[PDB]
C-alpha cells in the first residue's frame, strides 16, 4: 500500500491543497475591514450569501489563521487576520454577562444567544493560539479564563437525563490546543478525565460501537435521539485521542482505545453502497429519523481522513492505509471544487450535490484546513522519523 | 381533462385509502390500553420505534378519529379512541404554568416543552370535534378556552425581529375546525384579521412568492433564514384560505387570493426534474442552507393534492387538474406503501426512500388522513351538486 514516495507525495498534496486552494478560498478576501472578524458565508464561487457571523466560526478562523502563523509560516498577513477576529469576538461577541453569542450580524448586534460554551471553547484556542503567534498576554489571560469556565460547565452541562459525547471530545480538544500553544497546568489531569469519561460511558466493546449519547449512568436510552449515532463525531473523538496517545509516548492504551473507537464506527459508518461516511447511524439499525442521516457532509469525512492516517502512522496497520485510501479519494473526488477551491459541503446519499455552498453557519474555514494542516504536519513528522 | 366520471372515481379512490389502507394503519392498535393516548412511533411494518408520544400528534390523532366519527361513521371504537387522546392530553401534556409539552414518554413524563403553543391549537381541535361527537360539555368549554389563551399568545408575544405565516395559519385552520364542530363567536372575525395578516405581510405578488418569514413591516428579510420558503407549508395555507372561501359562498377575493398562492408556489416549488414537491426553496434562488430542502416529505404532497383539487372543484380551471393529476400520481407512487399500507415518510430528491419509519416525532395519523378524507367529502359534496 503505502510506500515512503507515496506517503511524501500525501504530505505535498495536503500541503499545496491547503496552502495553494483551500486557505486562498477564504483569505485574505473574508477578512472584514470594514466591521472586523470575516466573512465566511459564500457560495461556491466565492460570492456572499449572507454578511452574518457565527460566533463559532469567527474564533475557528482566528485559531485557524495563528496557527497557520506559529507552524507554516510568519505570514504578517495572516497575524493580522487572526487579530481582527480575536478583536471582533472581544468587542461584539460577549453579552453583559460574559456569556458569548453564538450568531451575530456583520456589525456585531446578537442574533442568537445559545445556553452552550461551545462558543467559549473556540475562544480558548482562537486566544491560545493567537497569544503564542502575537505574545500578547491579555489574550492568554482570556484563553486560561475561559478554559476554567468551560471546565466548570462540563462538570455540569427532562424526565430522562442524558449525557452527551460532545462534551469531553470538544474539552479534551480544547486543552490539547490550549497546552500545545501557551499551555496550562491543568490540561493533562482534565484530558485524562475526559478520556476516561469517554471509554467507560460512550465506547461500548459488546456491540462494537461509540454512542453519541447514554445515560448518567453509561446504559443506552433506547429511544430515538439516544440511540443516533455520528460516526464522523466519534471518529473525531478517537484522533482526539489517538493525538493523545502520541503526546505520552504512544500509550498503547490509548492508542487500543483511539483504534477501536475507529475501527467500530469505520464499520458502522461507511456506506458500501455509495462510498463515503455515512451522517447518522442507528445503534440498533432501526430506521435514523434525523433528516438528513444519509447525507455525505464534508466534515466527517475530514475527521475520517485524519483518523484513518494517523492510525496508520502510529500503529503501522495496513488496514488503516487502505481506509484511509478510500475515504481520501472519496472525499477528493466528490467535495473539492477543482474549479473556485475549497469543498462543497453536503450531497446526497449517492455523492450528488445537494447545494453549491461552501460556507454557512456552520461551515468554514474549520474541518478542512484543520486535515490537510494536520496531515501536512503528520506526514512531514512521520518522515522525519523514517 | 377531469370529468365527472373521473371525480367519481377518485373520490372513491380517496374513500378506499382512507377506510381501507390509511385508518387500518393505525388504528384500533395504535391505542395504548395501559396509558392512554397513542402509541404511534412504528416503522414501515407497523412495529414501534420508540414508545413515546408527541403532543401534536396525539391531539391530532384525537382530532381525526372524532372527525371520522362525525363525519364518515359513528364506530364506537373511534370515540373510546378520541377520548383515550383527550384524557392522555388533559391528563398528563400541561405543565404547571399552564403550557402544554411537545414531547412525553408513554406514561406521560415531560421530555421537551416549546415556547410556541401549538400544541395547544391541537387540542383546541381535538376538544371540539370531540366534543361535537360525545356531547361533553368539559371538552367543548376546553376547546373553547385553549381558543382564547391561542388568540393572546398570537397578539402578546434578537436584533431582527421576524414573523412567521405558521401562527396566522394554524390559527386559522384551528379557527375554522371550531367553527365547523361546536362554534365559537370569536371565529369569523379572527379568522379575517389572520387572512389579513397573510395576505398583506406575507403575499408579494411582485415576485410571486409567499414568503415563510418577513420582518415586522413585511419586508423581506435578506438572510439565509428569511429567504426560505416552504412551498407545502404556503400551499397548505393557500387551501386553508379556499376553504374559506368556499365556506363564505365562494368569495371571489378569497378564491383570487388562494389561487394565487397556490400558483406562486407550485412554480417555485415543483421539482421539474424529479417531480414532486421541494422542501425548501429560497425566495432569490440562493442555495438552500438546511439539510433537507430538497428532499420529498410526504405532508407538502398531501396539503398540495388538496389545495389543487380544491382550486380546481371552485374554479374549474384545468390546469388545477393537471396539477392535481402531477402531484396525486407522483406522491400515491411515490410514498404509498403497497404492501403494509400507509405513507412513507421520507425521499430523496429523486424519489428514492431515505428511510422506512411511518410515524415519528412529527409524521402521525395527520396530513394524510386528513388529505384523504377532505378531498373524499369535498369530492362527494361536489358530485351532489352536477
Ligand atoms: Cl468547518
Ligand atoms: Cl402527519
Amino acid at each position: 500500500e503505502y510506500t515512503l514516495e507515496k506517503l511524501k507525495d500525501l504530505q505535498g498534496f495536503y500541503q499545496k491543497q491547503l496552502l495553494d486552494d483551500t486557505v486562498p478560498f477564504w483569505f485574505p478576501r473574508s477578512i472584514d475591514r470594514e466591521f472586523g472578524g470575516y466573512l465566511l458565508m459564500r457560495d461556491q464561487d466565492g460570492s456572499l450569501i449572507d454578511d452574518d457571523k457565527a460566533v463559532w466560526i469567527q474564533g475557528r478562523a482566528a485559531w485557524l489563521l495563528s496557527t497557520l502563523y506559529n507552524t507554516v509560516e510568519q505570514k504578517q498577513e495572516w497575524l493580522d487576520g487572526a487579530k481582527s477576529g480575536i478583536d471582533f469576538l472581544n468587542r461584539h461577541c460577549f453579552d453583559t454577562d460574559g456569556q458569548m453569542f453564538f450568531h451575530v450580524t456583520r456589525d456585531g448586534q446578537p442574533i442568537r444567544k445559545r445556553r452552550y460554551y461551545f462558543s467559549e471553547t473556540f475562544a480558548v484556542i482562537a486566544n491560545a493560539a493567537y497569544a503564542k503567534a502575537s505574545g500578547d498576554e491579555a489574550a492568554a489571560k482570556q484563553a486560561r479564563y475561559l478554559f476554567g469556565k468551560c471546565i466548570e460547565y462540563s462538570t455540569n452541562p427532562g424526565t430522562r437525563p442524558a449525557k452527551g459525547i460532545g462534551v469531553p471530545m470538544i474539552m479534551m480538544n480544547t486543552a490539547q490546543q490550549l497546552r500545545e500553544t501557551i499551555g496550562d497546568p491543568r490540561c493533562d489531569e482534565w484530558i485524562d478525565k475526559w478520556i476516561n469519561e469517554i471509554e467507560t460511558y460512550f465506547v461500548k466493546d459488546d456491540i462494537r460501537c461509540v454512542m453519541e449519547q447514554v445515560a448518567p449512568d453509561g446504559s443506552i436510552i433506547d429511544h430515538i435521539d439516544g440511540r443516533t449515532l455520528n460516526p464522523g463525531h466519534a471518529i473525531e473523538g478517537a484522533w482526539f485521542i489517538l493525538h493523545e496517545a502520541k503526546y505520552r509516548n504512544n500509550d498503547p492504551r490509548l492508542i487500543k482505545l483511539g483504534c477501536k473507537m475507529l475501527d467500530y464506527m469505520w464499520d458502522r459508518g461507511w456506506d458500501k453502497e455509495h462510498g463515503g461516511i455515512l451522517y447518522f447511524r442507528d445503534v440498533y439499525n432501526k430506521p435514523v429519523q434525523e433528516y438528513w442521516q444519509d447525507m455525505k457532509f464534508w466534515w466527517p469525512h475530514n475527521e475520517v481522513i485524519i483518523a484513518t492516517l494517523l492510525a496508520y502512522t502510529i500503529t503501522g496497520e495496513e488496514k488503516y492505509a487502505q481506509w484511509h485510501k478510500l475515504v481520501h479519494e472519496y472525499a477528493y473526488q466528490h467535495f473539492h471544487d477543482a474549479a473556485n477551491g475549497e469543498w462543497f459541503g453536503y450531497l446526497h446519499k449517492d455523492g450528488t450535490l445537494a447545494q453549491t455552498a461552501k460556507g454557512n453557519l456552520f461551515k468554514g474555514p474549520f474541518h478542512l484546513p484543520r486535515q490537510e494542516w494536520y496531515c501536512m504536519t503528520l506526514l512531514n513528522e512521520y518522515l522525519q522519523q523514517s
